């Protein structure tokens, strides 16, 4: 047995980081690895697979989910897991890589020659829900000038594709009113211009981010769902793991990842049907399965799933009320009071009005989509 | 014989536009079609193939080159040529589509199910030569703020990839000096800001474009090479066609198109070797060639060619002094006097200094690349 199985995976960050700080190992007979930025949402899916028995088998799928905080260390950590899963593991499946890290590391994956699959992008779940929370936001009768600050240009191309589907074309004028729709955690940090600011965070927020925003800025974020007990997840009696109690998951990082696992575990039920005998598939009676592992990327096995079909199959149907994409306004009296809420399952956007200055009637304002309906791009690189 | 062979291609623009207005038919036994915006450069390449005998055969390759001025009519014109080349032509090869029109029409080409191949992009020949003319431009010792206006975001991504390879990172400040690098014909039309302007036209210029620029604006364009006689093209005695005498070609649209024809006509010499008997390959002794026409997209037949290898093979080696990418400054005394010249064959950029106010010595200024050497993007959509 070699050295990498005894010691695990190591990083030189000039601190020698041991294995148990970054990977969250959940024990299972046929392992899997996920190279992700959000590891708490990865083990919630693989907890919900084994309690549901998607593969209707005796064994349980493990996950060795690697945390990514630095994008430059994703190339080093992809080498060490391919050097782990070939050697130390008897029944491996493959490495799932996030779509931000899949497009970065395209030269590395094709030269490594292992089963490395992409997790789909979470911006297909967020940027339609950004632009639908924009489209029915109440507003005055003044058309404003929209300047959009982004972390990359792929976030600009996926936003205005989603703005075009909601029939909004956002134009910039030489107008006194301004609108700044910012995409990223580090971008809206003590900004000084006088327009209304729509901060869209692209990762998990911390206590630096809610303090460094300007006053009366809008925050377009999703709710982290706090996991405490297993009876809050489903009325069907399951068990939540002890590594997951007290942790929080993201609904974009769950539902993008659980769209690919149900495409993979329904492949695995057919691959244990022809190769293994039962009505539970016992691994002592299973021989030579996982032969052609790249065949689930072929479209006869990869299907698109509805969000209410994912939550019903994976025995987590009580999380549909807690899966929201909300808009928060930071008003220092510092308290981020709530403006909007768009649910993930049934997309019913709900706007919250607080009756300030004691009125018995409220005139309904015109929406932002009816004002900002219907070309060259001026791009400034700044730091 | 059907109706489309007798009448040809027709357009409803509400004027009936006939076949002779936009299709320039050059007569040949084994035809080809090119759906391009610049049809004068496409006819020059297929003239230079038949005088060189790349396929060493007695027949000549014809071209039925389609002119594109409207991008919305490219989807209609792609249907009518697939409906032409199957029916009216005995020996067809395929439709070449420009890379601006290939990425626009990706849904239409895969449903038409014919041999439709992309012409490679001309911005691989221009945007390195934009950024190399920038990098050794003389300049003062003030770092300026760069705001870049583009027609699409694909022109911004291909420019700052080419700016990164020349080690220039262009940052925007809140500085009093400004730099406006504009990409497009319609963009720099009577602009009013006080910074220095670098207009980069993406198509052929006309007399509206040289009048509507601001004073002391910089024009980054390539020279159209005026075709008059055949002795100016090569010292080897060839003949220039009568449709091409008095027309002008573009060196980006020639060399992107002639990179793919030498990959195709060297395929055709092997496909007439195994299928046809000779040492000149007579078409009356040729039977059942052009069988597997998609095999030249496979990389055993598609090779990269140097620009001095293209001009030596195609018998146009006297054009290499006339293939330049130049920088012009419009100075109204209206006269676009010349600043720079970068050759296409041997990339020796040459900067022209005019000794105004009668000095006997000139201090050499610091270059633009040494000033502007070494991040979020703010994007404004404007019209
Ligand atoms: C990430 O890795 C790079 C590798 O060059 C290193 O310079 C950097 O300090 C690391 N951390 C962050 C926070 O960027
Ligand atoms: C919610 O929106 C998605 C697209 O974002 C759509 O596929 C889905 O049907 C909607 N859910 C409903 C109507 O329950
Ligand atoms: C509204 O009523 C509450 C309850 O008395 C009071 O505190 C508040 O000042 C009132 N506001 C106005 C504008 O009268
Ligand atoms: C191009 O075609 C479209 C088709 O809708 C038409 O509206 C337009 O007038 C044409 N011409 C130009 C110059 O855009
Ligand atoms: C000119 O530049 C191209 C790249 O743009 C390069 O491939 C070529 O070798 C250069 N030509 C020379 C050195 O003659
Ligand atoms: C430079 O010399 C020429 C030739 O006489 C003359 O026209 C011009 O005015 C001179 N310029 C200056 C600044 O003396």
């Amino acid at each position: 047995v070699p050295e990498i199985c005894l010691n695990g995976l190591q990083l030189t960050v000039t601190v020698i980081r041991k294995q148990e700080e970054f990977v969250k190992i959940l024990e299972g007979d046929v392992v899997l690895s996920v190279l992700t930025k959000d590891p708490d949402s990865a083990l919630f899916v693989i907890n919900r697979v084994n309690q549901a028995n998607l593969i209707m088998a005796d064994f349980e799928i493990g996950i060795r989910a690697i945390s990514i905080d630095n994008a430059s260390l994703a190339e080093n950590l992809l080498i060490q897991e391919v050097q782990f899963l070939q050697q130390c593991t008897t029944y491996s499946m493959g490495i799932f890589v996030d779509w931000e890290l899949y497009k970065q590391l395209e030269s590395v994956i094709k030269d490594l020659e292992y089963n490395i699959w992409p997790i789909p992008g979470t911006r297909a779940h967020l940027f339609p829900k950004v632009a639908h929370l924009l489209h029915q936001m109440p507003w005055g009768e003044k058309i404003a000038s929209v300047e959009i600050a982004t972390e990359t240009l792929e976030m600009y191309n996926e936003f205005m594709e989603a703005a075009r589907q909601e029939h909004m074309c956002l134009m910039h004028f030489k107008s006194d009113d301004n609108v700044y729709i910012m995409f990223g955690n580090k971008l809206a940090s003590h900004f000084k211009e006088n327009g209304t600011l729509f901060s869209v965070p692209t990762d998990r927020t911390d206590d630096e981010f809610l303090a460094d925003l300007p006053n009366r800025a809008f925050v377009l974020m999703e709710n982290e769902i706090d996991l405490s007990t297993a009876v809050e997840l489903d009325a069907t009696p399951t068990a939540l793991d002890e590594i997951l109690i007290g942790k929080s998951v993201l609904p974009s990082r769950v539902l993008s990842f659980a769209g690919s696992i149900i495409d993979l575990m329904n492949w695995l039920r057919g691959s244990l049907s022809k190769h293994c005998k039962r009505d539970l598939y016992v691994l002592e009676s299973c021989f030579n399965f996982l032969n052609f592992i790249e065949d689930w990327r072929t479209s006869e096995y990869r299907q698109a799933h509805d969000t209410a079909e994912i939550l019903s199959l994976l025995l987590m149907r009580k999380l549909g009320t807690a899966m929201n994409f909300q808009m928060y306004q930071k008003k220092v009296l510092t308290e981020l009071r709530e403006i909007a809420s768009q649910n993930f399952v049934t997309n019913v956007t709900t706007y919250y009005h607080y009756n300030r200055d004691n009125h018995t009637s409220l005139e309904l304002k015109t929406k932002f989509g009816q004002v900002f309906n219907c070309m060259f791009w001026r791009i400034k690189m700044d730091t």
